[PDB]
């Protein structure tokens, strides 16, 4: 069904153009668009619409102000998870993006956000769900600390310790 | 199988005669007929049926009232794409022809139709699908703008801007 | 595989002989047999079985009493569609044959049947599926008006109006 | 792949030899074997396994005692349906063979079995599924009438009437 | 190898004698036999096979009742096409002979058959395939018109109009 | 390469000697051997292989008990068809030989076999495939009728009627 | 994709070598290996993995001590069913192998196991599922009788009567 | 769809490079990469993603410190089960890897881990789920004994007896 | 291209020398070498590689211990089948050689191997594939009977009866 | 079919003229045109359309501003891969051209683009897909680093290190 | 077409010059170049491109450090297999080359590599795929044994035993 392939390609291109209008970085969009058109040529519906979900999540994150390194790691992990047709891991990634957007809007320092976001996106890309959930809890704790008035240095230190604990396996 | 070659040649000739009875311009039919007979000589079925599809799309476009320049560019691109046995590119071309036919029937100015149709047909001929899809979105936008009551000058200006945006690469 | 080509040729010949025993007109069978033997020479299976399906549908239509003009147009269209290996268009044509057979058995006037059947078969030959579907709706409506007791003159008038609307593009 | 063709040929030959050991008449087996070897030469798997299914159904029918006329008609229809790779029609044919075998075992008179079986096999050969299903219902009714104690003359009359009704189209 | 030349000569002579027994006119067979023996002296296998095909087609045409003027023109065109080893044009010629035989058996008036047959044979002789295919379509239309009950005079007039259209180039 | 010519000649001579040891009549083998050596002198591989296939089919037919007149007609037709390198017509002839061998083994009367076989072989020699396929169906029907217990006189009458229908063109 | 074919071939060869190390008879593995390599040459995944399933089942049966006659019949039936891509019939065969292995380990007499296993494997080869299921119930019943202390002679007699009942059709 | 094949190949290569960065032994990665590229050439999505799952599980096991012998056996079993597209067996394999990783991190002696892991991976490779589940229970029992303070010698002995019981079939 | 002829000649000579080093009898190699060089002179690729396949199969058979008489018959049949470029019959012959090698290695008596092998090679030589496949089944049955412990006299008797049945045509 | 050869030649010439109008360097077009005409002479469709794809990719790359050395290496590799009829390798090459075009548009230093592009094109020419995919990942990483604000010297150093690792084999 | 012959000759020469620059020994390149030019004279595309694949595999093996004796045997076998146009056997040979390259890079002793590689290449030359696949399993086992720390003497002994088993046929 080539008409369905054309419909999926048009969906991907329209989502990419809307995201570009919203202010999403163009390199991430180029990666997602290449993967999406490749998947639309073979009529893979679920993967293409998971990519569209990732694009909308990136729109949210880019509006919030999430740093670019975390966005690059998240985009790569999301492309691989959309290739999986893994809806659960994709939902976990979208929840991570939402938490990082809240953290960035709340004024959490950029270094802590980059640390925890990169670690959690890598853990999600490696199909390691419990550790990713622990890092999600760490992000929520950081947001609450920022709202409580804890200084930035202590927040960065706490993020570093919790991330190194997640990496070490303790 | 020379009988199969004769069958394909008769299919091409019947399609061209029907298109002539419908009012399709004769030079485009001459191009398609020469290419189709050459392909039928070697028993190339898929290319021949792609050419028959292009003939039927030309019937639709000529009935609508699409300008001749766009039809010439479309015919050349369609012959080249039927040579490649490119079903997806041919389907995109047929979708473009349908959109241009709707735009012509709706009263969109001839200058805008020529601009967007020629640009999109050239992009499809160069195997550039994302930019062609963006131009298809431009055609849809022109049709809706005409239905909304936007004056012809603004429609021409918008078509020129978007077409130059796609051509330049922005 | 010449044995497979012989098998397909025998399938075509058996179908044609059974159709002749059933009362299908011989000229339509001659066209189908020539096309089918040409396609069997090159071992084109799908096209040959599509032609066999057309033969069986013609058996049904001839038993019902569908007029010869519509049958000729349908046979030519079906041969051309079997050449394309277009299963969807062939199925739409067979559904059209069935609706025309029901209309003939129900006593719908011959003029209305010829008008709508010729128009729909031509549209199916030209790859115009939405308009063909609208004309199929017209056939069903005519059958219902005949069952309701509407006089023949009104049925002919309604068929003429709807067919002219389909041709004109309204 | 000539090894696959050899495997398919061996499957057909083994099935034919087993059916011959079971008591299936040899002319039907010769027809099926010729068709099967022709299809195995071109590596047509699905058709070959449909022919093997038909051979097993003929084993069942020959063990039950189905008359030879219905078996000849069924074998020809089944070969042609296996050529189409029509799994639905082949399943309807096998279901018909099963009903005829049950009718023969139940003592339904030979004339009724021949009448209904020949009519239903011809209808299945012509891709007329609803009428074939009505005739299958007729076979079931005949079996129940035989089990109820209705004399053979009334069973024959009922079978003749229902078969004439199906053929006439009423 | 002169043994192969003798084999080819015996093939030609056997075909000519069989055609004589079937009722093919003797002057046409004289032309074909002279051409065939000349081509057999130099061991031209393909040309001699094409000539034997032409002889068999003449058997069919003379059995049907095709007029003699068309037969003379067809024979000359067939000899000159066999000289070229033109399998496609020879196949087109044989298809024309078959269509004219169907027309002659169907009762189409002799004048229409002569007009269209002479025109199509001359066009095939001049290597004009598209116009010859248009004239083949005209022959098919004549046969269907005769089957529909159209009077002889109208058939003659329509054949004249279509043939003059083809000759004039319209 | 005359070494290849010697190889082909030795192939022909070995096939002829094996067929002679199998009981094939000698005049047919003389005809085939002369044609085969003439074709091997000029290094015609495909024609020689077709002749070897004809020899092997004659082995089968002579073992079954096919009458001699049919064998003579079949041998002449096969030599002429092998000269044309006609794989499809040669395959049809081998299928006819197989069906006649089955009929002869099944006890079909000699007159019926001679009638249908001579007619079908002549039709295959004249490149008339549809009527030849109809006569193959007739042979199959004769075998089934003999298996069903139909008397010899009725079988002869039916074969006469169907063959005269084939000759007459009905 | 010849790399996939090499992967499938290596899968078959590895399974065969493992089974040989486990003590499966070598002739059965020879049949399975020939079939598997033939199917891997054409990249038939499902058939190859069904053959691997059969190999593992044979490993289980050989470890249990199932007699060789039943194993040969089962291997031939399984090769033919893996050719079918018949997952349901293969599952029934594997469950039969499991029941026969349990019966062999439980001390059921060899004669009864051979009788019921050969009968059920033949019924599964003939695509007769209800009778095969009845024989599977017979195997389970025999295992329970052996565990209950019934003497071997009574077990053999009961198996003989139940198998004869299944074969006869009662 | 060669773009999808390129996407799958890039996914496999990215997973292999990440695993190499994590410390997985290179020979196992070479095996998995070769199999994955072979399966991506034919566009087998599910198998490729099962291989990626195996790679991530190997990352976990290598980080924990599972001995190399069990890892080699597990890699071979995982490649073969991914060729199966057997999601359930792959899930059982991954659960086995997780249990062995926990055992290694808990200080269970290397010999016991090697014994039970090799046995369970072989049983999974032979599609024997219940025995593999029993061996999984054995691994959990060993972890609990190590946490309870049982010395190494009795842990090794218990693993040996339980594995011997699983292999023997008791 | 005589360089290609030289390449083919060197391929034949290398294969023959390797076969001589493996222990294949020299006279069979002389026949194959003469045929191969003659076919290489005329640049016949497919026939030469078919002969190389035959040489390798002879290596396998001579290693196993197949009797010499069957080897002579097989070599002559293979040369004449390679002349025909018959890949299916050559594959059947190679499958027969493999089965005979298995029978010879398993200890099947020499008389049985000679009887069945000579009969099947002669049947393959005469283009009789169904009977050859039945004889292949006979060879497999002999191997299984030898593995089951049946005495040599019974194996010889069974082979004699089945081969006599194959010759007689039953 | 010389008409098909002319059609392919006109396709190549039209593509080359369009590429000149777009600004592609003339020497690369001269190489591609010579290769394409040589392939069109022998009627090699797939190779010619692969060359047309390479021309279009060159249009994209030349518009972006890709350095000429990488373009020369890519053109030579693409010509040899179109000779291969290797759709997968050609698609990998086109993906590499797209990534290099994105890198050139993003401002990545010319030295890094030349280094990585030349290495990856050479690896693709030598049929080393995994290392080419690693280098594609390197190109993506360079683009992201340029978008992040990393200085040009660091980008050049990183590209040199990664390319040296790929070439060395680490 | 001699232009295509020139294109193929240039492809062979370019591949040989690149391989020479990579460090492949010159005598193997001389053999491949002579064979490739001879095949290019006759326009044999598939064989020439199989030879180019063999050259690239030789590049990989020579870079790894595979001994020269194995390389000579592999080159001769590959030239012969490319003459056959045997894509499956060529792919098995290339995968063997890759496994030997991995073994050489991993430090496996030269004696083991030479033994197993020469045996497997000879088996692939003789079209013995199952035994070649067994030896490929042996190569993988050697690589894993080297990675596990087994001393060189035991690796050599195990390789010798497995190769002797394969040669003997056990
Ligand atoms: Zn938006
Ligand atoms: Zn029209
Ligand atoms: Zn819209
Ligand atoms: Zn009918
Ligand atoms: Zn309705
Ligand atoms: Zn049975
Ligand atoms: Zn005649
Ligand atoms: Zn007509
Ligand atoms: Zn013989
Ligand atoms: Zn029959
Ligand atoms: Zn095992
Ligand atoms: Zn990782
Ligand atoms: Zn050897
Ligand atoms: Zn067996
Ligand atoms: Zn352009
Ligand atoms: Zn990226
Ligand atoms: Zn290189
Ligand atoms: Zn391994």
């Amino acid at each position: 069904g080539t008409a369905e392939a054309l419909l999926l390609a048009r969906a991907i291109v329209s989502a990419v153009e809307d995201a570009k209008k919203h202010g999403v970085p163009e390199d991430l969009l180029a990666d997602i668009e290449r993967a999406g058109l490749a998947l639309a040529e073979v009529g893979d519906r679920e993967a293409v619409l998971l990519l569209v979900r990732l694009i909308n999540a990136l729109i949210v994150a880019a509006e919030a102000g999430v740093p670019k390194e975390a966005l690059v790691v998240i985009t790569h992990a999301g492309i691989l998870l959309a290739l999986d047709r893994d809806e659960e891991a994709v939902d976990a990634l979208l929840e991570l993006i939402d938490r990082l957007a809240r953290a960035a809007k709340a004024g959490v320092p950029k270094e802590a956000i980059v640390t925890v976001g990169v670690a959690a996106a890598h853990l999600l890309q490696d199909r390691d769900l419990p550790r990713a959930l622990r890092l999600l809890e760490v992000v929520d704790k950081l947001v609450h600390m920022k709202a409580l008035g804890v200084p930035d240095e202590e927040i960065i230190a706490y993020a570093k310790e919790e991330t190194e604990r997640a990496y070490k396996g303790e």
